[PDB]
DNA sequence: CTATTAGCCTCA
């Protein structure tokens, strides 16, 4: 063997094969990406190719230009410069279509010719080929090898001491040598499993540090023979086949396990059927463990407390990220008293659980009839969670709720979580460049698993190592983008939030105890496809069906457009003609003769009692027939009619046609054993139609996967080449997705004429036909579900209700009822009828049936005539497409046409529906999001960041009332109107917020516009005009389709609008202002001072002459409280565009008049007139003199 | 107080 790098240079990189009009659609977006863009950035192609026309091809060329591209590259810089190589994917959710794809790809490999040559040599083929490799499980990797390998494994490695070891090898090789029963192959899977577990875990022990074993000659070659992913991490191999379970956990190697999702630079993933990898990642996500939420905060308390006196090197500005994490911790213990035990104070209340769900920004919903409340009784030194007193008022409580312990404790937990990956990117940062201390090179990935074992070790918390392992990488991945925070002042979605769901059911072991159990989702698969093209890797995916408009059953695309941007690479019309043209060159139906023929049928009832009469002729009634000798219930009567009928009318037909061979039946159930009367009564029906006519029928029953890899597909293509006849098969739509390729050989002897092939050139390779009859039924239940557990249903059914109201779908209260009856217990009817009321369910039913048509054909040889059957529930749904017939199939297109010749239909707009309830879902968000705030401001002493929330939503709102494009930071804030510039709503913002309308179905409520505000006639004043043009503020509103809230518009712009005029007003007559002192914050304007004088003197400024329910305590005790906090001082109480006519009043501390001299709070009619746009010198003057020694 | 079920890969 002779095979080296050095052999490629006498080979002329120049000579490629004829580039098919499939290859420039990859090739040429590309370029114009890196071109755009960096040469270091992200991509995602959605390419809508078509079976039979070659998919996996065109990606294996790929694959392979890319490899020699690689080699080229490499021999030029030899010396100077040493680095990695590209990494190159290919990951599907089959493991048969990953061994097929890699057998191709070395077949390719083997045979390839330009100008009728060979492009490679036998030692060119030998290099080329060992550069992939292929990763298997574990337990199927142990049944590979051969004993000599092993042995010499153990003998290199000085390991063939132990009799243990040896003796389960050889027990393993004796019962793998006599195995052929099907029952004792599971017990040799799980052996071979634990062996591999405990053997490479002391293969790393070992070399993990001194002793290491040196790797050379044959030792070298049996170690890579046993460990595929050895030979990626010394630079042998880049190229790998994998599954997507396999992708998401890694593959070992002689060091540690290599995460691929935590160094995705430079990469290049290929991903067929990228739409069904939904389901798969949304049932990873669900596979995860649950979490009681207080046994985690005793332990973190109590082993977080003090700590011992160690720094050491190699650790370095670890610690300073934790000291926040302990303040939190002690302040968020010393309130609630969590030391204490819990218990619950209930007559016989705890029968059944109270759960409790949350969706962390404006949805909650709980299953209790009375709200619960925590308290800390320092009597029975308890916490106890009571329904308190049932009696009305009676100082009803106010404190808290056990919602708010929940969120406050799941927060934390998040916190935690979220510091480590932090603490480890310094760490890293530290160690790569900054330490230096081994000369190592290596990345993030190679010195990853000993920082976080160590530091798990250094404060003790082993008992989470799995916990935290999920939920880390290098930033993300797993949680939120950009701001990394829920704020108004940040990007919000639900993809990147999650949900929360908690459960309180009794505790067992002890029973004066509680428990509380949590489950998470931090994440949505939409969010991790972003993060994964964030992250730097090129993805690229292939799919017929890629751009579905579903949420259910596909990608999110509108969230992926408002994130990535210009790097979510679309195709032009011109390339799309382009395609369409290959797609009818390759396959030309206007021509040949080949014809369709489409008819729905319906339900009758004289046909089935006709039948079953002549079936038992010795019965008197069809009722006893079908009660007595079939199988079905008084209640099953009429749905079992119906589909039978329709079943038998649809097989009478096909045995009617004449030149037809095949059938398949698409139906929704396996009929098997459990139906063998229903099965009999067909077989005997099938019997008489054959009879009847002169022809042989075989049928086929209960044809499921088990079937396929027990028996095997194999039989009807025998059957149907050696025996004349007919061959009707019985099958289900989900059965047909893991059983492909359904063709089989043809004979001109048996066939009659009707073989007629479809393609315009010479085709190569066998000859093979499909099917030219099929039977199509109305698909049933399209909500997912989870068979692993009884948590994970509960969290895929929230989640999907989730998405449906986030994606527009859904109205708030809808989502909230259904929410409320689904937390509490429903069946799977209910959840189906809720369902089948939005516009998804279409988008699902049309997509399967397209996916259900499409596969059948894949040759060129079709029958002259070729026969469809439909149910007749079908009709309104495929009546109701409108896209574009560019890429459809030629058979669904041919459904749809006759579909649509059934009069005409009216076609309501998704639109309209969505902007309304997405208008509802903004204000309801905003509503609550400035609720919480405001609380939250009123709080002493007053946080950095909320003043800073603040100040930035009110600049915000002051000079951009109107944006022309898409927010995209300040997202919520806006909504998008019919109308430019202005709308119209009703409602009041004290209640309900999903008790609003908008738009056309309110014409005579509320307006919201420019003329309402009042801005023209402020303007116009001389005093404020270069103070908006100084400060940059907005003097008019644009026309343009988004504008503010109906929440904002009134509590928001209002204030800020006023409060700057009179500040820019009052400002020339030697006046100063100055911010509130942190302490009471919100409660006033600003802060007034003047000439040195004592009792500091406080603004309070309103836009307009407003009256409100403040009469109340609330002004006392706010003049109390500055009183007491600064003493005596003075107040000014000041309006804007109000009536300069009206006299000033002196009032005490409530709103009375009251002598002169003995006042405090001045109350200024107004200061700008409204008619003229004036001033009014007069009351200032008036102030002036009042502030003298009085 | 309505609709009407089959398939899958990985590891503690």
């Amino acid at each position: 063997m002779n095979v080296s790098i050095e052999e490629f240079t006498h080979f002329d990189f120049q000579l490629v094969p004829e580039p098919s009009p499939l290859d420039l659609v990859i090739t040429e977006p590309l370029k114009n990406h890196i071109e755009v863009n960096g040469v270091k950035s992200g991509a995602l192609l959605p390419l809508p190719f078509q079976t039979g026309i070659g998919k996996t091809y065109t990606a294996l060329n790929f694959l392979l230009q890319q490899m020699l591209e690689q080699v080229r590259s490499e021999l030029k810089e030899e010396n100077t410069g040493k680095k990695s190589k590209r990494l190159l994917y290919y990951v599907t959710d089959s493991v048969d279509n990953v061994v097929s794809a890699k057998a191709d790809l070395l077949k390719l490999i083997e045979k390839q010719t330009v100008k009728g040559e060979p492009r490679f040599t036998l030692e060119q083929q030998e290099y080329l080929k060992a550069q992939i490799v292929h990763l298997p499980n574990q337990s199927e990797q142990l049944l590979q090898c051969s004993d000599a390998v092993l042995n010499d494994v153990l003998i290199g490695f000085n390991l063939n001491a132990e009799r243990d070891v040896q003796a389960e090898w050889s027990a393993i090789s004796g019962l793998r040598r006599h195995a052929s029963n099907p029952e004792v192959k599971i017990s040799l899977n799980r052996q071979a499993g634990y062996f591999y577990r405990n053997l490479i875990d002391r293969l790393q022990k070992k070399q993990k540090g001194a002793d290491r074993v040196l790797l050379s000659g044959s030792l070298l070659a049996s170690v890579e023979t046993l460990l595929p992913g050895e030979k990626i991490r010394n630079g042998s191999a880049h190229v790998a086949f994998l599954t997507t379970s396999k992708f998401l956990k890694g593959f070992h190697n002689t060091r540690s396990r290599y995460s691929p999702l935590r160094d995705l630079s430079g990469a290049v993933l290929i991903i067929d059927e990228i739409d069904k990898q939904n389901q798969v990642i949304l049932s990873e996500l669900c596979k995860q463990q649950a979490q009681d939420l207080i046994w985690a905060i005793r332990t973190l308390r109590a082993n977080f407390r003090d700590h011992q006196l160690e720094s050491s090197p190699r650790y370095d500005k670890i610690e300073d990220l934790f000291e926040p994490l302990r303040e939190r911790l002690e302040e968020f213990g010393t309130n609630w008293n969590l030391a204490f035990a819990f218990n619950t104070e209930g007559a016989n209340l705890n029968e059944r659980p109270v759960r409790l769900f949350s969706d962390r920004s404006f949805t909650h919903v709980s299953s209790a009839t009375h709200k619960l409340s925590l308290k800390s009784d320092f009597l029975r030194r308890k916490n106890l969670i009571f329904s308190d007193e049932k009696v009305e008022g009676s100082l009803i409580e106010k404190h808290g709720l056990l919602t708010r312990f929940v969120n406050e404790a799941d927060v934390i937990y998040q916190w935690f979580l979220g510091t480590m990956r932090k603490a480890v990117f310094q760490y890293w940062e530290n160690v790569r460049g900054l330490e230096i201390e081994v000369r190592e090179n290596r990345s993030l990935e190679g010195t990853f698993q000993e920082a976080v074992q160590s530091l798990l070790t250094h404060f003790n918390l082993q008992e989470f190592e799995s916990a935290v392992y999920e939920s880390f990488d290098t930033r993300g991945l797993r949680q939120s983008a950009g701001g990394k925070a829920n704020k108004l002042s940040s990007s919000k979605s639900y993809h990147h939030t999650g949900l929360k769901l908690v459960e309180v059911a009794h505790n067992q072991g002890t029973r004066d105890t509680v428990n509380c159990k949590a489950s998470f989702l931090n994440t949505s698969p939409s969010g991790v496809l972003a993060d994964m093209v964030d992250a730097g890797a090129v993805i690229l995916g292939i799919s017929a069906t890629a751009r579905a408009d579903t949420v259910i059953h596909n990608f999110d695309f509108k969230y992926l457009n408002e994130r990535l941007g210009n790097k979510l690479l679309s195709l032009s019309r011109e390339q799309k003609q382009r395609v369409n043209n290959y797609y009818h060159s390759r396959r030309n139906y206007k021509d040949n003769g080949v014809v369709l023929t489409v008819k729905y049928l319906n339900s009758r009832d004289a046909f089935l009692d006709a039948l079953l009469e002549e079936y038992k002729p010795e019965a008197r009634s069809s009722h006893f027939i079908l009660n007595h000798y079939l199988g079905i219930a008084e209640s099953e009567q009429a749905f079992v009619r119906s589909w039978l009928s329709k079943l038998l009318a649809s097989i009478k037909a096909f045995i009617s046609s004449p030149d037809n061979r095949y059938m398949l039946s698409l139906l929704n159930r396996t009929l098997d054993t459990t139906r063998q009367n229903i099965n009999d009564f067909i077989q005997f029906c099938c019997d008489k139609w054959a009879k009847e006519f002169n022809v042989k029928t075989k049928t086929f029953f209960g044809v499921n996967a088990d079937w396929m890899r027990l028996v095997g597909y194999d039989e009807i293509s025998k059957h149907l080449n050696t025996e004349l006849g007919k061959v009707v098969v019985f099958s289900t739509y989900a059965s047909m997705g893991a059983g492909k390729n359904p063709d089989y050989a043809v004979n001109l002897a048996l066939e009659g004429e009707s073989l007629i092939s479809v393609a315009d050139v010479t085709y190569s390779t066998q000859l093979r036909s499909d099917i030219d009859s099929i039977y199509l039924e109305k698909p049933t239940q399209l909500l997912l579900s989870d068979d692993y557990s009884h948590t994970a249903n509960q969290l895929c059914q929230f989640h999907q209700i989730l998405s449906l109201q986030e994606n527009g779908e859904l109205s708030p209260k809808s989502a909230e009822n259904w929410c409320r009856q689904q937390l509490m217990g429903m069946s799977r009817e209910r959840s189906l009828q809720q369902y089948h009321q939005t516009s998804d369910y279409q988008s699902a039913v049309r997509k399967y049936i397209e996916q259900a048509v499409g596969r059948a054909g894949r040759t060129s040889l079709k029958r002259k005539q070729i026969l469809l059957f439909v149910d007749s529930g079908l009709k309104e749904i495929l009546a109701e497409e409108s896209r574009d017939p560019s890429l459809f199939s030629h058979e669904y297109v041919a459904l749809v046409n006759k579909a649509k010749s059934a009069g005409k239909s009216i076609v309501e707009d998704r639109a309209v529906r969505r902007l309304f309830n997405l208008a509802q879902r903004n204000n309801k968000d905003g509503m609550l999001s400035i609720k919480a705030l405001v609380h939250r401001l009123h709080n002493q002493p007053a946080s950095k960041s909320d003043i800073q929330e603040w100040q930035d939503i009110r600049t915000q709102l002051l000079r951009y009332p109107t944006v022309a494009f898409q927010p995209e930071r300040f997202n919520r804030l806006y909504l998008q109107s019919m109308t430019k510039g202005y709308y119209r709503y009703q409602g009041n913002l004290d209640g309900d917020p999903n008790s609003f309308e908008f738009f056309d179905r309110v014409p005579y409520g509320d307006m919201v516009s420019e003329e309402d505000c009042s801005l023209a006639t402020l303007v116009q004043n001389q005093y404020v005009r270069p103070w908006f043009e100084r400060k940059g503020f907005a003097c008019s509103w644009q026309k343009e389709a988004n504008v503010m809230t109906p929440i904002m518009f009134t509590n928001i712009y209002k204030g800020a609008l006023g409060e700057q005029a009179v500040e820019a007003v009052l400002t020339a007559f030697d006046f100063t202002f100055e911010e509130v002192p942190n302490s009471i914050y919100e409660r006033f304007d600003n802060r007034v001072i003047f000439a040195g004088i004592e009792q500091p003197i406080w603004l309070d400024s309103k836009y307009w002459k407003h009256e409100g329910n403040e009469s109340s305590e609330g002004y006392s005790s706010k003049i109390a409280l500055v009183e007491e906090e600064f003493g005596p001082s003075k107040f000014i109480y000041v309006n804007a565009l109000g009536d300069t006519s009206k006299p000033i009043r002196y009032l005490n501390s409530c709103f009375v008049e009251t002598s002169p001299q003995l006042a405090k709070v001045i109350e200024i009619p107004a200061l700008i007139d409204d008619s003229n746009a004036d001033t009014n010198r007069t009351a200032v003057q008036e102030l002036i003199k009042w502030l003298h020694h009085s």
